[PDB]
């Protein structure tokens, strides 16, 4: 199948109940290893990988269609019409809770709550709202992008995963960046860091589940108040005693419990 094959489309089960997982910048699927493991039993797993990871055709990435977010909650959605799910919850990481956002403005029907993970509508500071970085810091960011990929990576998956610098979710992460094509990888950080979701928060209508690491590289903890206060649906937060952008697979003892009691619980 076509949109299968480019989006390296897994499915594990087949009843009703139907969990869909997608990843954030800089990983791809193999992120929810340590959460799949405790899914599959009683639900329908899917995942997929986002149209510019290393683990996909770089030929299938069209820079118009990429150049928001929107481009990208199309692909989401087009994925469960081509599976024909009705309903699903989706867990979101990083960018890919905006995804999973935009996609239920669109199409509420096909999603009965989001679980997010790291995510953040807005990361640019403006001086009434804190998103943890400044312009300039970005700048600098896309400047290091440019000049040495290798090198960029290298430094940048420590920061991102926390922990202790050379474990192995770091070494895993250093290698899912490195597998981009540097282009791209350019073009979606910058997509990703100029980004804003604030506006559209209030006409969320699928119940939202707010989880986050207390120390993260890109989401200060406020952000998950923010989202909290200005979603449209019912929302909950749940800040985790975890270091990392991408603790479900840096710390998963800590954080998969917690992922599991707000995926298997409502509001």
């Amino acid at each position: 199948g076509v949109v299968e094959e480019a989006h390296n489309v897994k499915v594990i089960g087949s009843g009703e109940a139907t969990i869909v997982l997608g990843h954030g910048f800089g990983t791809d699927q193999s992120v929810w290893k340590h959460l799949v493991p405790h899914l599959v039993d009683d639900y329908r797993v899917v995942l997929y990988d986002n149209m510019g990871a290393g683990t996909t055709n770089p030929d299938y990435f069209d820079f118009d269609r990429y150049s928001n977010l929107e481009g990208y909650s199309f692909d989401l959605i087009a994925i469960l019409e081509d599976l024909k799910i009705e309903s699903c919850i989706f867990v979101g990481h990083s960018v890919s809770a905006m995804i999973g956002v935009l996609a239920s403005l669109n199409r509420p029907d096909l999603f009965s709550k989001i679980v997010m993970i790291s995510a953040s509508p807005r990361y640019v500071n403006d001086v009434d709202y804190q998103g943890g970085f400044e312009q300039e810091d970005l700048n600098q960011l896309f400047e290091a992008i440019r000049s040495n990929y290798k090198a960029w990576c290298l430094g940048f998956a420590p920061l991102a995963v926390g922990g202790d610098m050379d474990s192995i979710a770091v070494q895993e992460f250093s290698r899912t960046l490195f597998n981009m094509r540097p282009d791209i990888a350019l073009s979606v950080g910058q997509t990703i860091f100029q980004s804003d979701m604030r506006q559209i928060l209030p006409f969320v209508t699928v119940p939202c589940h707010i989880l986050q690491s207390v120390k993260d590289l890109a989401v200060p903890v406020v952000v998950s108040e923010y989202l909290h206060a200005n979603l449209g649906c019912e929302s909950v937060v749940e800040v985790i005693p975890s270091d990392g952008h991408l603790p479900q697979l840096s710390s998963p003892d800590s954080v998969i419990p917690v992922i599991l009691r707000h995926i298997r619980n409502d509001i």
